[PDB]
């Protein structure tokens, strides 16, 4: 196949280090498609972005078609058939900040997107605050499709999955049917109720009902602290993976097993419209498919709208654009 | 079949967190073939180790089958049938007495390989000075094959393919029947006499001395001061990737190709039997064939002969013990 075009923002970082290389060697698209690496950073952070460049052609990765650097969203996102939005402002300074000086950098992007890009193109938001980055960079390209923004939950879902899969004892890749419902935060709802597992119903095999109030929940949504109290850095490389994950999936298909994924909400669940909100979704031919009417209990529902709210507080706070 | 098991050492490291991902993920032995980590790093590292587990039970992998922690050789080791030994002293103190520190640590290891190991293990040491930490692990494991001890020279061969891609024009990819000589630093010589790309001969297209002399040969050299020149941080992630490169090949084959590894001389091309020497190999089934007759001329006959005095130097300096 001839080339396609990914544009990955904070290239110089450490979730574009873990990430980049993977993308190289086919992980993305496949082990068949040829890609062309585009790469926004700083101007001052330029310098490392060839060191990390330098080490990717000292790879030889059969795939590597071309690569360009640039501190220039546009050129970076010129006929982008995939954006990575990995860069953002850390918070270093109240949740008032945070919230506004990314809403700077993803209005001024997401501008360059819709101005440049592929007209088919896939945005995927990693930079936290990922769902309110999101919706800020949709609102701020009129022209290309709205549901081609996400945001990435897909590592709070596979957070949780392990979480499970050691509960129950049972092989982590033979769990279908989990959900995970609302910000990419300690706020999201993990949720199983319909989990299967190698046949047996979650519910069934774990019942247990407390350990997930008290301990799974928690554990799930804390796990990003814990392992920086663990190693003192960041969840680089589990972050570059569920990327590759949640853009693998959209884009080659997901054969009816359910994936999570930050995406415009249409209305349903109890969520507001053109809200970047976590829900399960089934992938084919390039393309998300919402799992619909689902039960939602009482407690669920209470979780469900917690989330909803915090996002409601992050929308409205960078709103005045 | 079975979960082959991959032991792992210098665990918390920076080359460690680039390569362990890949690895779960299939790249190093197959897409096919489910993997036990087994990882060492010192004592006061353990914690640092869990959170790169944590991380990794994070990506849910299904070739993923187990992981063992620890910081004791013997239990690192037992069973294992690939051993990739990274961890190694860092400099801070002077060469000869860095090359004491290392053998210090590859004296343990290899007897910890000796009397645990499956007896075919496969041993590539990445850690620094390579050559001469494998040599010194395979004489501490007179009960393992001495064809089994290696030490990476991939990198430097890598670093060497992509150096001629650019001068030449040609891709990567195409390039064929290049060797490395001898050890893993600046004294290396990358040696593209024999080397096609498309067919047409190498020397041929480029066809200068001067580029040859002056650029090319320190460029490979001394690249991984260019990595921290630009980036600040070493080349841990094109490491990790000739690693699996090494070993994959090694495993899995060359269909003909030649690759350089750092193996126990059998006495060929004038270097004295088991020094451990970079030279162009051919893999099939499990195996390495050296590929012999090559012309060496004069200019080739002074670089073969440098490299080689510089690893008689430092196996002179670890001798006793
Ligand atoms: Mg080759
Ligand atoms: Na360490």
């Amino acid at each position: 196949k001839p080339a396609k075009r990914v544009a990955v923002t904070g290239a110089a970082g450490q979730i574009a280090y873990s990430l980049l290389f993977r993308i190289a060697n086919g992980d993305l698209l496949g082990k068949d498609q040829p890609v062309i690496l585009q790469l926004l950073d700083l101007p001052q952070a330029q310098a490392a972005v060839k060191g990390v460049v330098m080490e990717l052609d000292d790879c030889a990765f059969p795939l590597l078609a071309g690569v360009v650097i640039t501190d220039d969203p546009k050129v970076a996102f010129k006929d982008a058939d995939v954006a990575l939005l990995v860069g953002a402002r850390p918070r270093s300074m109240e949740r008032k900040d945070l919230l506004s000086a990314n809403a700077e950098i993803f209005t001024v992007q997401g501008a360059a997107l819709n101005e440049v890009a592929s007209r088919d193109v896939k945005v995927l938001v990693v930079g936290n605050p990922a769902n309110t980055n999101a919706y800020i960079a949709m609102k701020s390209a009129p022209d290309l499709p709205k549901k081609n923004f996400t945001a990435m939950l897909r590592l709070d879902h596979n957070r949780a999955l392990s979480q499970l899969a050691a509960k129950s004892g049972k092989p982590v890749a033979s769990i279908e049917k989990l959900a995970v419902w609302g910000n990419h935060s300690p706020t999201m709802y993990p949720d199983f109720r319909f989990a299967t597992a190698e046949g047996e119903s979650l519910l069934k095999l774990i019942n247990d009902d407390v350990w997930n109030r008290d301990t799974f929940i928690p554990t799930v949504g804390k796990r990003g602290a814990a392992i920086i109290e663990a190693r003192g850095l960041s969840s680089a490389a589990s972050a570059a993976n569920a990327a590759i994950d949640h853009v693998r999936d959209w884009v080659l298909g997901t054969n009816g097993k359910w994936v999570t994924m930050g995406i415009p909400s249409d209305g349903s669940y109890g969520i507001p419209e053109d809200i970047i909100y976590g829900v399960p979704v089934i992938c084919e031919n390039g393309e998300y498919k919402r799992v619909e009417g689902l039960e939602i209990d009482a407690f669920s529902r209470e979780k469900m709208d917690g989330t909803l709210a915090e996002l409601l507080e992050e929308r409205d706070g960078v709103a005045h654009l």
